[PDB]
């Protein structure tokens, strides 16, 4: 059935949403290890703003710790804790 | 609490996830108008695969109809129906 306007509007407005984030994006200086899984689920700001000139960005954020399989190609692999930023609150701010 | 490896691994693996998608991306021929909301919530394949050479892609798809406000700037606006593609099933396939 057809999704009603106010439902679409409220569901898509700027807010934290579970987002699958590549670990290399979070750790852009990593050039030694590869990771399993290669991505992690994190709450991140997403969606749209009333004003098209605004973007959805975090106003509160905090880290979560996840166990990741850290692989050194052709050498070995280890379960290790890694920290990832999550967004707790979002707002629409000038782009 | 530290998220356990097997929990992260299972939660991040290739599957359909709610994704906030920009309308003008899905409909690049809609030049003359703007839309409210400007993005919509859609189930889309997301997450990661066991092999860096694989990608998460849809194997089953369907459409969904949503009420969206179509706006002609400083002229007028109308609530109409628009159809969007969703992903119902995903698999990891060779890029």
């Amino acid at each position: 059935e057809v999704v009603k306007f106010m439902d679409v509007y409220q569901r898509s407005y700027c807010h934290p949403i579970e987002t699958l984030v590549d670990i290399f994006q979070e750790y852009p200086d990593e050039i030694e290890y590869i990771f399993k899984p290669s991505c992690v689920p994190l709450m991140r700001c997403g969606g749209c703003c009333n004003d098209e000139g605004l973007e959805c960005v975090p106003t509160e954020e905090s880290n979560i710790t996840m166990q990741i399989m850290r692989i050194k190609p052709h050498q070995g692999q280890h379960i290790g804790e890694m920290s990832f930023l999550q967004h707790n609150k979002c707002e629409c701010r000038p782009k």
